[PDB]
């Protein structure tokens, strides 16, 4: 608490950050003197790319609920841990490299966690096991190589998890050592998952079986070679599934041993398939065949020279499709 009239510059010793407090109270300087009773009125802070170094003095705002931050000059946010009215918290774009042991354990309010775009490489054990109402967490764009496999569990409420642009890779080979990381258990709420961008070349057996509510999956640029059939299980709800920019093609080959990988099989409900950029030299004639209600089919730059007689006619609801930059009739 700040107990006497103090000068804002005093209490939040980043210019940038004194300049936000003093707009959000509509104060004329940073030099005017606040109250707690004026702090405690304070319940969000949007200042994203604010050129903020440092949010100390954070401290005295108990009251903040709402707290965008994204693109400013963050490398410790520390300074969070006792904001117990968190609900929304944006630090996308900062500097950070690490998060501190703890630092959202008292966050229990928070639904929406944006730590996309640092610098993070790993994530401390528990990070995240205290967020009971978590709706959203975005992780992309960081350099994070490892997780375990209880990084989410018990976050039940979790309906959009972005991982894209990362290094998991390493964590879904099935030689990994102690076995592959099944970091998507029991995650039965969710409904959007971006796993593009890390360098996956296997994906593990049953490792989405339990994600019964995702309706829209990313596997994009990545190195995907393998999938068995069996991979999409039980993802009823599917509608948007974005595989370009993979390895796919000889799954695709009459010739593969022992015949093609039906992996679309009983999608009834997807709408959007990507499968452009995949080196697909051939499309088997029963591979789109439970796709009834398929809308947007993306097979562009591909290498593909023609196409079995009635591939598509099952595909009553197709409104577009791109079968552009092929070496087709």
């Amino acid at each position: 608490t700040i107990t006497v009239s103090t000068p804002i510059k005093q209490i939040f010793p980043d210019d940038a950050f004194a300049e936000t407090i003093k707009a959000n109270l509509k104060k004329k300087s940073v030099t005017d003197a606040v109250t707690q009773n004026e702090l405690n009125s304070i319940d969000q802070i949007i200042a994203n790319n604010s050129d903020i170094k440092s949010v100390q003095g954070i401290q005295y705002l108990p009251n903040v609920r709402y707290l965008a931050l994204g693109g400013n000059k963050l490398h410790d946010i520390s300074a969070l841990k006792e904001l117990t009215n968190l609900g929304w918290l944006n630090l996308s774009n900062n500097q950070l490299e690490t998060l501190p042991q703890g630092v959202f354990e008292k966050l229990t309010n928070l639904t929406t966690l944006n730590l996309s775009n640092n610098q993070l490489t790993s994530l401390p054990q528990g990070v995240f096991e205290r967020l009971a109402s978590l709706t959203t967490l975005n992780l992309s764009n960081n350099n994070i190589a490892n997780i375990n496999d209880q990084m989410l569990e018990g976050l039940t409420n979790l309906t959009t998890l972005n991982l894209s642009h990362n290094n998991l890779a390493r964590l879904w080979k099935h030689a990994n050592p102690g076995g592959p990381i099944y970091f998507l258990k029991g995650l039965t709420n969710l409904t959007t998952l971006n796993l593009s961008s890390n360098g996956f070349d296997e994906i593990p057996r049953e490792v989405f079986k339990d994600l019964t509510s995702l309706t829209t999956l990313n596997l994009s640029n990545n190195n995907i070679a393998n999938i068995n059939d069996q991979m999409l299980e039980g993802l009823t709800n599917l509608t948007t599934l974005n595989l370009s920019h993979n390895n796919l093609a000889r799954l695709w080959k009459h010739a593969n041993p022992g015949g093609p990988i039906y992996f679309l099989k009983g999608l009834t409900n997807l709408t959007t398939l990507n499968l452009s950029s995949n080196g697909f030299d051939e499309i088997p004639r029963e591979v789109f065949k439970d796709l009834t209600s398929l809308t947007t089919l993306n097979l562009s730059n591909n290498q593909l020279t023609s196409l079995p007689q009635g591939v598509f006619e099952r595909l009553t609801n197709l409104k577009t499709l791109n079968l552009s930059n092929n070496q087709l009739q």
